[PDB]
């Protein structure tokens, strides 16, 4: 059977190469997470299709109808074999889903517009001047939703219920919105998405303050698939080996234009 | 049952108590993994008993006998029922045992005595004066027998022969010897523990150089136990509910003399 690879389009992860039209299959694609698939499906030894998830998000579960959506309800409702993409392991997603050891560690942090006068998250929760939102159907979302953390619940009790919305559909939206509202929008996402955007042009944006948690991406297999087992020994092999460091440089510090 | 725990004597992840003499059980000690202990106790509910590994050692294979020794090895042997300690998560590891996903992150790095003139893993490859080792049987001395990579196979070709031995048998012996080689020994240790000593009396080393590469502790349970299950969702609810990062605070900031 030909693994299905659920994905998503997130920079420097998964992005369309520059003549995509005129491509085909797994070749239209290129970032750190279609290299990665490579070497995990080399080192497993199945053939696989890049798909793009198909409502184009992460996962979160619906309060009212229970439903999954983005990658992980692929996953849950037999739609992919696996996911290979910048996916937060969670305690609820770990609950529906198995995950690998991480491939990578981040945390949610904070991008401005240079020249912002905001240094830290106390700094934004404790002001209305410069608005600041966060992804929908992620993990970010969902950290600030649960904290009890005084200064994150702030923020999240002015997030939920501000207007215009401050939230945004992908990172790239997100990214544009802090771009173009010239100071007066902050957004909150992983430290390894805004480390990327800081190094490429226009150059007009900077991750502050220090990470607000510590947590990892893995890669997901549907509950009790046998991909499981030997996917993870390959992440483990992959990361000892230095290809996972050597990936990391070639899809950010490679790719820096600042 | 009561669950048997090893653990190993690591500052400041389990430490003797100053009026240990007198102590009994698990009061004899304190430290993050004393803390994590108790908190995966209660989510898991169950009772235990901490046990200071009886070889004193993380836990490799010998490559004539095959036998493990250290944590590992109580686990293999089924003289442990879990191990909650700074035991990082590697392949051939896990090929023998289970493991939590990540409560800690860290990389190997280089611990010299203030004013020691070297800058970086280059710079020790690249001379003779200051001698530079590790710990037996863990992690940092697998990684360098184990390196494909250019310098830190230099550095594993000198500390392999060189002599007097440069290799410890615990982390306390490894930085006892930088603090009295007067800057002619530099220590290879994770991070973690690096971070923790500078800022402790008498403050005479640093950390210098960026990490060698990035890593978990996980806690570990034997093949197949059926606490697997449990644990790893109490390390994922410790972790998003912000009570790891309340134990790093409490075990490196707050303990901070420097
Ligand atoms: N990695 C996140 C998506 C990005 C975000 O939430 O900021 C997730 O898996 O949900
Ligand atoms: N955490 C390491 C021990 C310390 C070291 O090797 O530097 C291990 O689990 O083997």
């Amino acid at each position: 059977k030909t693994v299905v690879v659920t994905t998503i389009l997130e920079s420097p992860y998964v992005m369309m190469k520059k003549n995509h039209e005129m491509l085909e299959g797994n070749e239209r694609y290129e970032g750190y997470c279609v290299d990665l698939a490579a070497e995990i499906a080399k080192h497993c030894g199945f053939k696989y299709k890049l798909t793009i998830v198909g409502d184009g998000k992460y996962g979160a579960r619906d309060a009212d109808t229970k439903i999954w959506n983005g990658m992980v309800g692929e996953l849950v409702y037999g739609k992919a074999d696996i996911a290979i993409a910048p996916l937060t392991i969670t305690l609820v997603r770990e609950e529906v889903i198995d995950f690998s050891k991480p491939f990578m560690s981040l945390g949610i942090s904070i991008m401005i517009k240079k020249g912002t006068p905001i240094e830290s998250a106390e700094d934004l929760s404790k002001q209305t001047e410069i608005a600041y939102g966060t992804l929908d159907s992620g993990s970010t979302k969902e950290f600030f939703r649960r904290s009890k953390i005084a200064v994150f619940d702030k923020m999240w009790t002015y997030m939920r219920s501000a207007e215009p919305s401050v939230f945004v559909r992908t990172a790239a939206e997100g990214v544009a919105r802090v771009r173009k509202s010239k100071g007066k929008y902050a957004y909150l996402l992983e430290s390894t998405m805004n480390e990327y955007i800081e190094q490429r042009k226009p150059c007009d944006t900077m991750k502050v303050g220090g990470n607000l948690d510590s947590k990892g991406y893995g890669i997901a297999t549907p509950k009790g698939s046998s991909l499981g087992n030997a996917v993870n020994l390959a992440v483990l092999k992959l990361n000892e080996q230095g290809l996972l460091d050597k990936l990391k440089n070639k899809w950010w510090y490679d790719k820096g234009e600042c």
